[PDB]
């Protein structure tokens, strides 16, 4: 149904990964322990009790993985840099040459094949030491650490990397980390949970996000002042971008839907484009959102060059401002509740990932939302994809037969081509993921890969979707 020629000639087509999810070699090459290294070695977090110690062993097997990408005919590869490999002890601890060597080699390998790097600086991970020293995202000192990390990466890799992302989905990592307490540093308060470390779900998430925003701003000021004229790259931020529809087509649910949307990606994007938090958020939260100082605002004038759209699913949103809803959900402060069902019918075909339904026109609608809110600022679809999991899969053959993933990709790509024809400045698409990998709290129980991985042997095998994507990219 959909073909390569239905997109612009210079469109990026790739796959996406992150460092913790694929690399393994978690203590090799002088790398320090990350937050997720520490987290996954505690009980009661990961569904299958697994960790990222080995994962896909991409640290040793990167060249095979680059060859697999190449055989699909991708022209780009989205990956993240492990902060703990570059600056194991943060900014006063010295640059780790072994980390620099690993990423240089990876970048050179993909460029040899004509595959453009599309690099995420941080994707959920930090050196544990930054948490231990000053509480990471709860202290403004993180801005300087992140600034320095960014500066090192730009200086070492930026001659060959033309697309950078500061953060992957800080909307998810912050709320999970500081509101629900389900991600490290596992902080929360009632009614979201009882976290033994402590926390304040009504305050700390907004402090953390504040420092993420300003870490971005510090990094992009560094890039534009120091590196941009020589390196000629673009610096963006990636946000988790779910589309929301009103549960009932009435004003209170429409308004609730607008709130749900505004509390997600504009939480970060409004400050980065307009220099203030979303007014939808400010109206409800007031002083819980910290202020931007004159110094902050100076950095915020560098803004961002693109929006990284991680879009998977679409949900219904309903009002909680004038109805009493269950408390302790991540949408609590937005005074909306979200669901995938209306009247015993799901919004689209359910999948093995909770909240992920097959709703292709969500990607069109999400892109148009960005277009209108941010005056068609350039966008990249930095993640889109489909999970297999559960009882139905006992052997390799079951995982390889992924006509369901093919149908997802075809539907979403069809709607993406449509929104671009309709004027959206979308410039690429990255399928999550090239390989099955460690799916955070789900461990290895969810498989998003175009390639199946046997974790006993590390054997890579193409699923039908790998063959499909190859055929699509051949036109
Ligand atoms: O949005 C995402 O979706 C992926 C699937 O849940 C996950 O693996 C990535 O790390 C995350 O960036």
């Amino acid at each position: 149904a959909i073909h390569r020629s239905d997109f612009p000639a210079s469109f990026l087509f790739g796959t996406a990964t992150s460092s913790y999810q694929i690399e393994g070699a978690y203590l090799e090459g002088n790398k320090s322990l990350s937050n997720w290294d520490v987290f996954t070695h505690l009980p009661g977090n990961i569904k299958d009790g697994s960790n990222g110690d080995i994962a896909d062993d991409h640290y040793h097997r990167y060249e095979e993985d680059v060859e697999l990408m190449n055989s699909l005919g991708v022209n780009a590869y989205r990956f993240s840099i492990s902060w703990s490999r570059i600056l194991p002890k943060g900014r006063f601890g010295g640059v780790n040459p072994a980390g620099i060597d690993f990423y240089n080699k990876l970048i050179d390998s993909i460029l040899l094949k004509g595959i453009q790097p599309f690099v995420t600086l941080t994707h959920y991970d930090i050196p544990q030491e930054l948490e231990d020293r000053y509480g990471a995202w709860l202290n403004a000192e993180i801005q300087s650490d992140f600034g320095h990390f960014a500066d090192v990466c730009f200086g070492a890799f930026g001659d060959r990397v033309k697309y950078w992302t500061t953060f992957n989905e800080p909307n998810v990592a912050v709320r999970h980390g500081y509101m629900l307490g389900t991600y490290p540093p596992s902080r929360c308060s009632p009614p979201f949970g009882h976290c033994a470390r402590g926390g304040d779900s009504h305050a700390e998430p907004y402090v953390a996000a504040h420092n993420v925003i300003l870490s971005h701003a510090t990094a992009i000021e560094i890039y534009k002042r120091k590196y941009q004229s020589k390196q000629r790259g673009m610096i963006g931020m990636v946000l988790y971008s779910t589309w929301y529809e009103p549960l009932r087509d009435v004003p209170e649910d429409r308004l609730a839907t607008e709130r749900a949307l505004a509390f997600e990606t504009p939480w970060f994007l409004d400050p980065l484009v307009y220099g203030d938090y979303p007014p939808e958020m400010r109206q409800i939260l007031g002083g819980r959102l910290p202020s931007f100082s004159p110094e902050d605002r100076r950095k915020l004038r560098y803004k961002l060059d693109f929006i990284g759209v991680n879009h998977y699913t679409t949900l219904y949103a309903r009002d909680c401002m004038f109805s009493d809803c269950p408390q302790g959900q991540e949408t609590q402060h937005a005074l909306a509740a979200v669901t995938g069902e209306s009247n015993g019918l799901p919004i689209g075909t359910p999948t093995a990932m909770p909240t992920f339904y097959v709703v292709p026109d969500g990607i069109e609608k999400m892109v148009k939302y960005f277009m209108r809110r941010y005056n068609n600022l350039p966008m990249f679809i930095t993640e889109n994809g489909y999970a297999q999991g559960g009882d139905s899969y006992t052997d390799a053959e079951d995982w390889i037969d992924d006509e369901d993933r093919i149908e997802y990709l075809e539907g979403y790509l069809t709607k993406l081509a449509k929104v671009i024809r309709d004027g959206a400045d979308v410039r690429g698409y990255f399928a999550w993921s090239v390989v099955d990998n460690f799916e955070w709290l789900f461990g290895y129980t969810l498989r998003f890969g175009l390639y199946y991985i046997d974790y006993r042997t590390q054997e890579r095998s193409p699923k039908l979707s790998a063959l499909w994507y190859k055929e699509f990219l051949q036109n």
